[PDB]
């Protein structure tokens, strides 16, 4: 589906910051609780890709774009960060401050 494809393209476009997630996700909840410590909730978007009547064609495209159709998929800038394992790893590594500084997002 076009439409879905669309449709997601949209969320990670108008979003800096877009994590797709799904209902009682605990890697969902703690990879988004890490991001809006570094206060990045203004140009956040959560999407709950289980309450959707299209999760797998939502999924499928995921993994398209990121090599994994789990939950959560989070995008930076439209750069593919990963899943929360990712994100830690970013993390702990610096790799996420540099981002988010050259974004204007963290001083
Ligand atoms: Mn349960
Ligand atoms: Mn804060
Ligand atoms: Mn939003
Ligand atoms: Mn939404």
């Amino acid at each position: 589906s076009e439409a879905v494809k669309k449709w997601v393209n949209k969320i990670i476009e108008e979003n800096i910051i877009a994590v797709f997630a799904k209902t009682e996700c605990p890697y969902c909840i703690k990879a988004i609780s890490i991001l809006k410590g570094y206060n990045l909730n203004s140009h956040m978007h959560v999407e709950n890709i289980e309450k959707n009547p299209d999760m797998a064609n939502i999924q499928a495209y995921l993994k398209e774009l990121t090599g994994k159709s789990s939950v959560p998929r989070i995008f930076i800038n439209k750069d593919v960060v990963g899943g929360c394992d990712d994100l830690v790893k970013e993390n702990d590594e610096g790799k996420l401050k540099e981002r988010l500084q050259k974004l204007g997002l963290v001083n």
